[PDB]
């Protein structure tokens, strides 16, 4: 089953908005579902099901401005694209291994969590099996609804709009049903000022090279944060700038260890999210906060170790710790940034974290890992508010996935679904690889049941 | 330097109340501070410092009830009773190993961390040096203040007061200053009735045998907790018990690992008690509750590791969890205990731990592993609660751990100390060994200043 | 692709000897050939090859005398039955976990070292697919050769004898070409006397209870050896009889580490077994010995601290060794067993195991944990050993794994392979299950591949 | 007790060739047999020792030329050179930790195992304090038999000349027993030709900068070996020279890990010596050879492991092994050295190591890491052979150390002592860290037992 590309005016059954890992195990789901060999009714399908799949990046990449070098996946192998669903797929990591001449070769190594770089390259040759239905250098600017009949009050479906990158240009593509599969984005203190020297950790591999050209030179470089991108964005450093004096700046008293232990990390679970979802609005919240040590804020416990042995090994050269060559700022926060400068450097300005007077810093760059927001669907979606129900002010997605819209004003065969913004209904697993295997499978009944019923 | 006994009828310059490790800890340093090899000014010293322990348990031991093989210490066998203050001292772990022939031994396990049963010889060896000046079965009722001059309005002296717990005899010892050092106490729910088959952890090796006689009968046990000690008996009874069913009740959703990470840790280092009593209550009870995980209600990965593969190993054999030897019951609480049956089980009624329905046991026996209290010196010290400064309903101990008195009803040669019971104002590292051979060093210079100033 | 039943009196194509994991290795990748969802030329295939597998044991079991209890697989579950051939095969481990609603629970272990018995009911789930071509209760006796033409001087086909474990009654089969795949027998000190009371290692859990009905009693037991069998039983017996002394008795001065270091393992790659096989027999000799701490006389590390753990722990209790429950020693070996004695004890004289005296021990039973030997093939060939080439005195196998036979006696349609007691000639990998799936199929193409190449 | 030096022209008690570990243990061990608050007969001692140690380095260190970046001592901080003869003792790595300020930090770490910079300072910070006994820059060249009367034919006195590093002068002191403790010496093989790019492993460090000056050039870069030393230098060489190419050569198919197992590693324990000095010439030849792989030829598994997860991630970016940055070449040894062409390359030959062809190399330098001798000891003692027994053609050490000589041509009171060349007659560790403490304990006893009787 090799899916071909549909034409642009052509309405489509279904448009992905992101082609990042959530969409792409969409599209491993479909595929395995008309797959006769791993689904006996697949033979029965005639037709193929109208797809595409927009991403704004010129060809597939994971993260790529957090490709720290020797930088590791956090979850085990098995929770790949496929395997959750099907050990059977052609997509699951260990075929891409074999694939690669290199399955004997990672059995050796002993480990469940391969470098990223290596899981990149396994995705990658996952979507570039999808090229036919996949745009990239497509950013969607907007989605709009469409009657089939105009002078009726029922919309049955919807007008994609994407400008291309490289050349600006709007184009549009119709369909039935949306998913928006966008990820995140950077996110910012509202205190810091805008400047070249402060860089999102998001652009770090990307970007910092280009403002600190010469890998040799003395520089100043912050990093401001505890999480799992300020750790490894400051132990890189130290590798990459080695001449540098480099500050961990954090608001909390230390860097904490991610909580992998087993029996919290059920929470993970593809079946969990049935149960999860289930409970109320109170009972959600109170347990994403219980369990937030799985996945915010938090640092693997091997590299906090690492990083850790590093700072004695100063004390042994050194036992005065203001003469250190890199060094950590607990329990600080910054109140000012001076970059008006004539000089190369910022200054900025420390105070206590504490609630209700400290140092000040001269860096050539400050790199900021303080996380992510997961609200950028909400733009693209702002002309199809209306077709909520009256009086509700927020997206509401059903279990599948798909957002709650007027009966009386959306036809059945319209949606639009939402997938990896959804933590505050699906839990913990929502924003992370452990259940799109499975979440792909379910999404591909959701949208394609019709179709995959009458071959069944 | 070997400290001799005082007549019972002479006024003591130190009466210790309990000989835990915390009053080992100051015994230790007194000696280590009178000896000449160690310190020098020691040679000075003409007369040795007048001075009894009181303990109301036999002989020493070290929370025999929870002795459970295999059982190991928490922490580094260097945060013993007297390395962090002297590496010197002949009170060394290193050194009691050599004593007993044990050292090339102990170095070839390649473990920081000794059997609590090695580490309970090994303060009983350093308790036994001291056994001229440690008086056993002595159970401390009451401290009462003394005025040598008894016209006057001033306390010069304390009288404590002991019952003897095999004969039941009351007598009493005269002393300038006072150190409680008692540790905890069993913290049992308030809901929970009163009942031989009904538990707490802490008599667990001592009293659950002479209930459950026969080791290869079918019991039904259960535990109720999620800390280390719940987590203990539960993987214990196991072994103790093969033929019998064990259910873990919890009101958490899991059990959750402790924080071992090296940067959060440091909080236990003994200069940082400087540092956290500085700070505000509110600063200090802050911190307290982001430390939380690395001592409270959290349980040793490796073990929670342990007892997961056992319950995977349980999955492996029935995949009906209902139907397993061992079982795990997650966000529950005992809200009716039936124990009035003609039957040997109590009948155990569960409910969602959840804010605002489920199963039944019947078990012949419910460990109560729910931590404990420290609380116990408000009763030794009711009498003398009058000698605070007026309206100060609460003791309030000083960095040196003296507890505020009335300098006008209190002499400045009297006073009380507090040790194991000054989490508040001291930090986490207060109830544990971590701190103890530099507190122990700090309290000698605290109580015997005067008298180991004039001989240096 | 369901494999069908021969009748008993047709020339089948293949016979298999054995239906342990080296037999059901190639009756899967047989499987997995004529699956057209796997291999496209399938669907050609007209005629089902004629098959059968013959195993005395009553039904699957995998070492089951050595099943010890927590007992461990010692190579990654990747290295299954069909994964490095193909991970796509409804036959690998993560398969069979999905089919048992296990493979997310196996995933959260994370642990490539599965329990022997959950690999062991894996492999039994592969097996239960073949009931249809497996005859069990049926022991080879001999392997007889036939001529079609009898007046010719060509052997053409096979006949297999096996006698019925149950009834003895003795049936014949014909064939083509046999597998011998039959694996190894117990290995006995020729100095060591039959008795009831002395057990190999592979009959433990099979036999000792039976021999020592008291799990309480306080017995004395012996283990012979210092392989990872003899750790096991050791290690177990202090479980299983908790009031027993036991002693390990071993020629070398200590147990040794296996070793599991990545360079060194490569030897066990499926590609280097052409790399091995090309080799001198004094190269490959020379190779062998060079790493046989891979696999021969040798301990997984972790076993060895524990039980090291062990014996410091008894050292804790008591510093006289002579006098601790569980004993081991040394470079002793077994110069009399007195065994006609009144009690139930056996005498067991030791002297230094040091070339050119020692103690005595007395015994309820002593475990012989002396390894294997894989002989037991030529007893079965000894009537087709004219078939040799004049004056060749031992088997010689083929890269293929096909003994050589003389061309002018044996026609090319007949053969007999040999799977598992070829380790001179193939390398250390053989007789483990670490290219089990790749020999699979090569076996199919070596046995099958004319069939196979006319649907090509 | 402070050692005070002795003129040069003073008859001394001791003169210790070398100041390196093992001497160090003995000057350490005499000042704790001269400390009254260690041992109690000490207040006796009126005359102090007259005692000299040459050293031929400007100042103590300890493998300087190896002091490879984050490089890891491979035994526990436990033998250190005082801990395993007396805990209390000053000289403690845990007191050293203490006196720096340092002992809660170390502890934070809970490794065994310190940097090898950190145990050097350790070291260092020992040495120093015996700074009036020890004459840097001065290299021993000859041992001298002296007698106090000249007319007779007993010799009762050494003389020891030694070679100013600086100046060049010779320098002569007279003793009545003499201590050689100087190490090893670099191993080559004889085949290869003199060039300084060529360089041994212990100058790695100190002189492949001087060759290599540029650390950004794309140099090829070979190593000889397969020990420790090869793997840390192949190991640091990719971070030293990041552009660079780099070989490993090594005549063995692999890299083996040395064993650290709890049982083997028994051998190393003081106590032990006694036993191994016992056995027999062949006894003792054979035990060396069993347990050679937990010292000799070996890598810890940890590094191991390191560098072959640094090859698997080179075959994630290219499957084509001939193109790696950084290759391992096994089963090589090199034929020819061409070093007399134009260009700033040799080119080296390379066979297979296999017993009765292959590639050539370009490179700039090659690291030669093929272990150490010890047998300097031989040319300083080619004077006094003449005082052995008559034909006894090789130095025979006692248990004590002590060398045989004539009992008619040499006095009681003057002798020689060998230290860290005795691995045939003391075992394996004989040239470590592990004995240190405990044989310089009995080496003083030995030496300066007479007087130490007079005190006792
Ligand atoms: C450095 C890093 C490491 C991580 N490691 C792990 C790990 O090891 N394990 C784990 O479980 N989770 C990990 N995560 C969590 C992460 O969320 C998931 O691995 C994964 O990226 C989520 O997939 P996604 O498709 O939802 O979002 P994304 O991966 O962000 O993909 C969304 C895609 O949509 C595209 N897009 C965005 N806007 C538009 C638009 N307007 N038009 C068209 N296309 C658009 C983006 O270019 C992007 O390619 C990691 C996250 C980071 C930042
Ligand atoms: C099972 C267990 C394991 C632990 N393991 C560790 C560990 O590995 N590391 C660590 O740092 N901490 C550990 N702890 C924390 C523990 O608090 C300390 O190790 C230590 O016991 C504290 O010493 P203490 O002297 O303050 O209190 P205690 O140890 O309780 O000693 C107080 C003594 O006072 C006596 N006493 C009480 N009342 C009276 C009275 N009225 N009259 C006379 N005598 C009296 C008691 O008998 C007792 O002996 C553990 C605690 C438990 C329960
Ligand atoms: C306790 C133990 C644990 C092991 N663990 C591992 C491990 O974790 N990983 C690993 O790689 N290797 C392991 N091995 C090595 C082992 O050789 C292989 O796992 C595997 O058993 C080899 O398969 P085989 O089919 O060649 O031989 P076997 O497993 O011995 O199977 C041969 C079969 O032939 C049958 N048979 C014998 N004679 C006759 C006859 N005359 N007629 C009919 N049938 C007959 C036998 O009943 C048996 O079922 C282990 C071995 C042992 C003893
Ligand atoms: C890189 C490296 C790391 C090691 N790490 C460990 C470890 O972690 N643990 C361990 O147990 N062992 C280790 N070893 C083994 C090592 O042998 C010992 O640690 C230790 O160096 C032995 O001490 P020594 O005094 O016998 O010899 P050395 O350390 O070699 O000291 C002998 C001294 O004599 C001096 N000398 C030599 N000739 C003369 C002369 N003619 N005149 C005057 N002075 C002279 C030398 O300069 C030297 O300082 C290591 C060895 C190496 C090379």
């Amino acid at each position: 089953p090799r899916l071909r590309s549909t034409p642009q005016d052509e309405l489509h059954d279904l448009l992905c908005v992101g082609f990042g890992p959530a969409s792409l195990a969409i599209a491993i789901a479909l595929h395995d579902a008309l797959d006769p060999r791993l689904n006996k009714s697949a033979s029965n399908i005639h037709a193929q099901p109208k797809i595409c799949f927009l991403e704004r990046q010129k060809q597939f990449a994971w993260h790529s401005g957090m490709l720290v070098p020797g930088s590791k996946m956090q979850i085990s192998f098995i929770k790949d694209l496929a395997t959750l669903r099907d050990p059977r797929s052609s997509f699951t990591f260990l075929n891409y291994l074999h694939q690669k001449g290199r399955l004997i070769h990672f059995t050796n190594l002993s480990t469940f969590l391969p470098a990223r770089l290596e899981f990149e390259d396994y995705m990658r040759w996952c979507a570039q099996q999808f090229s036919d239905v996949v745009a990239y250098g497509e950013e969607v600017v907007e989605v709009i609804p469409g009657k089939s009949d105009p002078s009726s009050s029922v919309v049955d479906f919807f007008t994609v709009r994407s400008r291309n990158v490289e050349t600006g240009e709007i184009s549009a593509r119709r369909t039935r049903k949306v998913v928006i599969a966008i990820g995140g984005t950077a996110k910012m203190p509202s205190g810091l000022p805008q400047d070249p020297r402060i860089i999102h950790s998001s652009k770090y591999c990307t970007t910092l090279p280009a403002l600190l050209k010469d890998k040799s030179k003395p520089y100043n470089i912050a990093v401001l944060g505890s999480g799992q991108s300020a750790a490894e964005i400051f132990h890189d450093l130290q590798k990459r700038y080695p001449n540098s004096r480099t500050t961990l700046i954090m608001r909390d008293s230390a860097m904490r260890p991610s909580d992998d232990s087993p029996f919290v990390n059920e929470i993970f679970n593809p079946e969990r999210v049935d149960k999860f979802y289930s409970q109320s609005a109170a009972e959600r919240q109170r347990s994403l906060l219980a369990d937030k040590a799985t996945n915010y804020s938090v640092v693997r416990l091997e590299l906090i170790e690492e990083i850790y042995n590093d700072m004695y090994l100063q004390r042994v050269k050194n036992p005065d710790e203001t003469q250190w060559q890199h060094r950590i700022l607990p329990e600080r926060k910054i109140t000012r940034v001076e970059h008006h400068g004539p000089q190369s450097r910022m200054r900025i300005h420390l105070k206590s974290s504490k609630p209700e007077v400290k140092e000040t810093l001269e860096v050539d760059a400050l790199m900021v890992a303080t996380g992510y927001n997961r609200n950028a669907h909400e733009r693209l979606l702002s002309k199809v508010q209306h077709l909520r129900p009256t009086g509700q002010d927020q997206w509401k997605p059903h279990r599948d996935y798909r957002v709650e819209m007027d009966p009386s004003k959306v036809s059945s065969e319209a949606g639009i679904w939402l997938q990896g913004c959804n933590e505050r209904t699906h839990g913990l697993s929502d924003s992370l690889l452990s259940v799109l295997a499975v979440r792909g499978g379910e999404m591909v009944q959701s949208i394609f049941g019709e179709q995959l019923e009458r071959a069944a």
